[PDB]
């Protein structure tokens, strides 16, 4: 319950910021003492990510064809099954968010900043729900933060 909040509250601002073209958020208050250095950590890695795998994700997006709230809807069912397919590991997890990063920026030059905050949830839900057991191994968040040491 309380790593779903923090991992809404990270994955949140990391998305907005994003599309707004921002280094920087103010804390939402879900994110406890681990949520500063994980949206610095993200920021880091999630930026690499986006920029080293741009064609790849620039050839996604266009294949998604992401226009409005319904399909932003939509994308839970593939999001599941590749996210599900596979290894679990930080590296993957910084996908899934910085795809995220990456149609947020989508979502804003098309006028749907309003979608942004239901894409959040949509890959909270995914990231949280699956991966919940592994995540406390690895003491989630702090785990996340360490394994990159930036
Ligand atoms: C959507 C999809 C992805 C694939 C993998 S091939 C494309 C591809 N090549 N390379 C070299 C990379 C890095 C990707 C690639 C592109 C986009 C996302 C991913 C993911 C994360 C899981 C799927 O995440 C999402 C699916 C849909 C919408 C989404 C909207 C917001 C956030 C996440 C979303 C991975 C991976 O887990 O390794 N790899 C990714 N197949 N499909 C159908």
């Amino acid at each position: 319950d309380d790593l779903y909040r923090q991992s809404l509250e990270i994955i949140s601002r990391y998305l907005r910021e994003q599309a707004t073209g921002s280094k920087d958020s103010k804390p939402l208050g879900e994110a406890g003492a681990a949520g500063r250095r994980a949206l610095e950590t993200l920021r880091r890695v999630g930026d690499g990510v986006q920029r080293n795998h741009e064609t790849a994700f620039q050839g996604m997006l266009r294949k998604l064809d992401i226009k409005n709230e319904d399909d932003v809807k939509s994308l839970s069912r593939v999001m599941i099954h590749v996210f599900s397919d596979g290894v679990t590991n930080w590296g993957r997890i910084v996908t899934l968010i910085s795809f995220g990063a990456f149609v947020a920026k989508h979502l804003k030059t098309i006028n749907q900043e309003s979608c942004i905050e239901p894409l959040a949830e949509s890959i909270t839900d995914v990231l949280v729900r699956t991966k919940r057991d592994w995540l406390v191994k690895q003491r989630g968040w702090d785990g996340f933060v360490e394994f990159f040491h930036v």
